[PDB]
């Protein structure tokens, strides 16, 4: 099994105690430990991410973590692009406690359980 | 006479029967036909399409055919780069049934028409 | 694939500057661009036109482009001859933006387009 | 580091198509992605789990993960013992979308993520 | 001191009789004036501004001034962006007199007054 | 072109941290990064600044920015002496932010910004 987790703008700047390579390290030895594959990827560009869930579809990911920061609350591009590769399940990630554009268009929402909720949520995908 | 016709975020993915490379294909056979030349230009980034739309000033485009997928509905970046070329005619186009904010600063609006409303739009643009 | 486009009366005094002329080049250009065949025919007589549509049903046309002017407004014997051929696909076609009797029996109407909104309805027919 | 994870009455029971060996090879695999050392324990008998939180207290764990199952909704002695070790951080678990007991004196509740609940709950541990 | 100008999408067009270059030239004049570094920094892309702010954040800068366009009035990334890096005072100017979602995350704005809003930015960052 | 720069009572005892010889050489200093000639003058009398403003139009002063202290809120004389001067262009400063009698016969006013009121209004003349 292949797993695609995308974290979008501001996100590496967690930490300004742990900070994002911690959350990274977190998610690499879970992978090891659930037996998947993981390649976790971040961007500041909407484009970029976009890219990346195009780019997705055509490397046979079998599932994705997203966390968009931000781009929750107003990017209607990033829904659509989701909902553009509706055969591949997706769940949704907020670290805190954060109405949401990119819910409805995904199998599931983690929210306020800190960097525990991508290990939930990749959890979720190999269920 | 030279057209510019400008694709939005997640156009690409058409068909994903017909997809984009027909389009693209409708689009360069009905350009010979009306005796025009014209350039198809997509992008996922919205500071890619603001970037295009500088240099087509700068180039004497004759008149401009875009489709902003869903940056029409929050984009006022595009918004207001449409605006700073006032001197050349545009026309917005939405393939499907699609309140917009792109609209108030283009010639006209084409919607619904399927894949025929660039042919309706490059019409508009040699009337 | 083969196209018949049907003018009613009037329509060839477009221009008493695009006149009828210049409107059969751009749809005869734009027939070899979408890669088909079409038949452009104009006439005064309301009987001709329903001739023309009941000859169509003879011929294997794949679909039907019309314009029918005026007689939109009162010609019910057009309408039945419309209704007449109902495994034909036909959209109706208005350059000025003109309740129709002619409609309900049709799979779709452009109008207020100007001259490109014969290009929508070839592209309409090929989708 | 070291963990400890307490599963009540049934949860053995699991898919009588995960079933709870598959959960307890998720939990020891995460465990050295964290680079934590975990116990999983189980038991059908209330008086054993209120021995093993008791033990816990002399044995140094650093945190507490637990499903009470159906003790959640009645057992006020497991409450009141979860109550007695104050100094250790704990997290209650349920796997399906189950008013509670045992909750108040806990540190955080996780409901209804399935068999990824206990992943998350390691996680707030280590934060 | 060092001082970081940023410009935002369509800034570069102004004059499209005072120009984009022409207000380059009088903040680096300004800047030999009151004794102060600066660097002056424009793009379309909002990914490219929020590298520019953690870039920032990574170089010492002393004080910010930001000029963001439209992003002003609906980009939640720029202003997570900006609070992201709150030991850094910043100034928000815009040109013509234009409520927004990047002000209250900001020292102060300066509004309406033209060019010569930029020149009051680096004063009130010089006192 | 050359400016004026008129100080009203008073203000000779800025600091009274930055204080009235750093306000004369942030005003110098900018007036070279403008490219531009400046006086700056002060006074605690009401007709020596009456006497300046009278001087200025024999001079060919192209734009004048006044501070006139607290004669904003009484000084008619020096009201009526810019209104008989109504061929120079001035701009109004306030240091702080402090109704007004001489705001009417001035082409702006800019307040509350700091000792960088006066090099947004020097930006103003030159705009």
């Amino acid at each position: 099994m292949k797993i695609l987790v995308i974290n979008g703008p501001n996100i590496n700047f967690l930490g300004i105690p742990l900070n994002y390579d911690d959350l990274v390290e977190m998610i690499k030895g879970t992978a090891k430990g659930l037996k998947v594959k993981v390649e976790v990827f971040q961007s500041n560009h909407e484009g970029a991410i976009i890219d990346k869930l195009q780019e997705a579809y055509y490397n046979d990911v079998d599932g994705i973590v997203i966390n968009p920061g931000a781009f929750t609350h107003y990017s209607y591009a990033v829904r659509d692009a989701l909902a553009s590769i509706a055969a591949i399940p997706k769940i949704e990630v907020h670290i805190s406690n954060v109405t949401s554009v990119t819910v409805p268009v995904c199998q599931g929402e983690v929210v306020g359980l800190g960097l525990g909720g991508y290990l939930a949520a990749m959890g979720m995908l190999v269920e």
